[PDB]
């Protein structure tokens, strides 16, 4: 057995692998995180529940003091009809007569939004409700992401920030050393492998697996190690980003999902807290100055608030060709980062420390096993980039040079046969990407409905079909969301309940 | 709309075809079926199937002389006299781990017993439902792809019954039913089938033409020159040769089908409500078929020349293209692999499934087709990798065809599935990436069955608290002791519902 992990950054990617390996593990593992002290609001995913889960956390603990609120899924405004919307939900699509609602939505539906006519959380999120009633009762221990089996209806909204403080807390209590000090010099031994990382004021920290948590820098994984980054600038050229935090002046108007709407030269976050928005306008510099991007995003949410301060950022787009080098292994931005069009920052962590766990080294190392996770977090990675990139390609607005360029842009290999496919019949669990990459079926479909890649026809087959089955369901749906708004609290009351 | 579909063939392959079509499309749909004048088992998603078509079990299964299937037991293909059962049973999962992985770290009890309820079930000859009916453990008009939750079981039956009782179902929702010999089978100009050319009933017309005419391929093949792609270079099996074989004792009714590995291949053994059926899978390169008939002979029915031996020749492989120009195959005209898996049914039973799913309008989209047809391809090639995985996984090397299946060809992707298991267990990303039937636990069960173990179990396992997997193996065991003193043997219960 190995004995000891040094974690290189703190953070989200820091905290969230310390207090894992010591939920996993105890007292049967030796960890230390080593974080420089010369160092806003993001979403999630359902499943980062399993997380949460695994390390024994109720929401009912954290959420509060990390400014949280509920996210049902995300509200996609502007990018195709001026105006118009519709959501990506955490909800997946009903199956009648072994079609899914949107393959009847083609031949029987009302062609307003799909999301309206297939999705209970569509009237939810316009009603503002929360997700559970006001005694705690939901509306509809130690697993994995692997073990998501139905659809959990909601993620989070946070102050990252004070996450990683929550999770620091926690890993720390349960034999985490911290220090707080700057990496001076990676060492290494004669294989190439990493034998310790030389301190300012703690000397040399040395351990048997190194954890790279140094974000977009990837100290180690990059700048010691050599790996290679994959740049994705070629199919997704957004760049840089400039963000905002937004008093709420109204506490009603607190939404229970993200926002991407699109924007002049890229498009713009509105993440929820409680008592505040952050916003952000991600965007390609090749289109909009720095100082033209913030102009436009104050003009839009904060007209007059000079007051508030604008946090400029670039970013580092594409993936390390492997994650997992030597003794060495990549977790959160210094291992990828795509722009967070669909809010999968926490699950790219997750996911690799979930992984790190299930392919954590014996004292004997093994190359089939480490191939094995690198072929995992580049398959992760490359399912969300051709994801990303039909969000692009189905935008139908083209009023700017932003919005003209992304049509005619470079795209990944795959993209090709599944655009072929979705102007003839709906995308299914077969024909998009294979590999696992925080996707299904439902979410590669809304988007393309939603954005409007559209078949040309129906499936012919729900011609021959009986409807009324489909149509008792639109029904349904219809009927269910009109009770569930009656009977829910809003967004704001339900968390000012619990804070 | 296309109006009419003419089904060339019966068996089961024309009959669940015709069934399925009226259940799916009732008066929307014209159906003809033109035919000519043992035992088999299936997958428990085949409930999925007659649920569609409004079937109970309990009018039919003892009509086909049915039995029930709660896996498959695997004897005799590594150490001699070993065996385990490959069953319809997930992997429970303690700390994100499964139950495979926990039993490489703390467990040594073979794999299956350790790990499966089934494998205890099966040895003490249990059947899957109490006699009141209920299930140890209708869904209407749903599909294989709204499987959720591991149903428990599946069936042993008569396929001619089967096909018979199903020809009645079609026939009394519409199905006109042509007895008769196909003499021509006309096409256009454009090569698309025109119709079809009978002794006695003139040319049977229509939009699309199914071709359920079985090895010989009579549309797709020989009328259309489809390719049949051989898989004799990886699975050499080429022949076989079946007795059915009178249950003296009623008790000695199996719930599960026996894979027997033989000198030259492997024999099937079905249990149906009153016979087993057995039936003897060999290649003619290395045993002749009176040579093979013998051994049969030997090991299930000495002395037993009242008896018929049917012979059999088996075309290996897929068509390249199951769907060409207005005809698809559905059954063994399409594709077939030796039943060591029990997916006959199951071939036919998605064929026509994504055929529903794929139905055709009068544009005839070839982007629709052409998505049929890589469905159909991948179902098979799937099958495929995890077929020849078998025959590496077997530990025997004592005749002549054993040694030669250690060093035969095998299909390129399964290279990096044998360098991986002798690492870690395989996974759902590394396990065949499209749908075929089978998920991770059968990959595995196979693997740590035959005998392709890790070198060492995973290390994550050693720096955990092993209480929980403890905890889980044996509340196994513990329901398993209850079960098999709460249920009814598997004769007992099917006798009860005839
Ligand atoms: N599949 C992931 C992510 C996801 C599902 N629906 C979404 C809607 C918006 C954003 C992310 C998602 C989950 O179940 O949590
Ligand atoms: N996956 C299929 C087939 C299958 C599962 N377990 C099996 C055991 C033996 C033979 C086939 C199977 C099913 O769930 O029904």
């Amino acid at each position: 057995m190995i004995r000891s992990v040094v974690i290189v950054g703190g953070g989200t990617a820091g905290w969230m692998t310390a207090s894992y390996l010591k939920a996993a593990f105890d007292d049967r593992i030796d960890v230390t995180l080593v974080e420089s002290g010369n160092v806003v609001g993001e979403a999630t995913f359902s499943t980062v529940r399993h997380f949460f889960d695994y390390l024994g956390l109720d929401e009912r603990e954290w959420l509060p003091r990390c400014a949280g609120g509920y996210k049902l899924g995300i509200r996609f405004e502007n990018w195709s009809e001026p105006g118009e919307y519709f959501y990506h939900p955490f909800e997946r699509l009903r199956v009648v007569d072994g079609f899914n609602m949107a393959e009847w939505w083609l031949a029987v539906g009302d062609r307003t939004s799909f999301s309206e006519a297939c999705y209970l959380t569509h009237r939810l999120c316009e009603a503002k409700r929360a997700p559970r009633m006001l005694d705690g009762s939901l509306f509809a221990g130690r697993s994995t992401l692997a073990e998501q089996r139905a659809q959990f209806p909601y993620a989070y909204h946070f102050d990252a920030d004070e996450v990683a403080r929550y999770l620091s807390e926690y890993a720390i209590a349960r034999g985490v050393r911290h220090v707080v000090d700057d990496v001076q010099h990676v060492g290494q031994d004669e294989r190439g492998w990493i034998s310790g990382v030389h301190t300012k004021q703690h000397g040399e920290i040395s351990g048997d697996l190194f954890v790279d948590c140094t974000g977009f820098r990837g100290l180690l994984i990059n700048q010691t190690l050599g790996g290679r980054f994959q740049s994705f600038s070629d199919v997704l050229p957004n760049n840089r980003a400039v963000a905002l935090r937004v008093p709420r002046e109204n506490d009603e108007d607190m939404r229970p999902y993200t926002t991407a709407t699109a924007m002049s030269a890229g498009w713009m976050w509105t993440i929820p807290l409680f008592k505040r928005d952050g916003n952000g306008y991600v965007y390609s510099d090749e289109f909009i100055s720095p100082e033209e991007a913030e102009r436009e995003l104050r003009s839009t949410v904060a007209p007059g608030r000079d007051d508030l301060e604008a946090n400029h950022i670039q970013m580092r787009i594409g993936r390390n060709e492997r994650t997992w080098i030597n003794n060495c292994v990549a977790v959160g931005l210094s291992a990828a980062f795509v722009e967070p069009l669909e809010s999968t920052g926490i699950f790219f962590i997750q996911h690799a420390i979930e992984q790190l766990v299930k392919h954590f080294p014996g004292e004997r190392w093994d190359p089939v096993l480490i191939s094995a996770y690198n072929e995992r977090m580049a398959h992760m990675v490359d399912g969300v980039k051709e994801f990303l990139v039909l969000h692009y390609k189905g935008a139908q607005r083209e009023d700017t040079p932003y919005w003209k360029a992304a049509k005619t842009r470079a795209m990944p290999d795959g993209l090709a046969r599944k655009l072929e496919l979705s102007a003839s019949h709906l995308l299914d669990e077969q024909t998009i990407y294979p590999y696992y990459h925080g996707f299904e079926t439902y979410s590669w479909i809304t988007m393309n409905l939603g954005l409007g890649i559209v078949p040309e026809r129906p499936r012919p087959a729900l011609l021959h079909m009986d409807p009324a089955p489909a149509l008792a369901e639109f029904e349904r749906l219809r009927r269910e969301g009109d009770e569930l708004i009656a009977a829910l609290p809003s967004c704001y009351e339900y968390l000012a309940s619990i804070q």
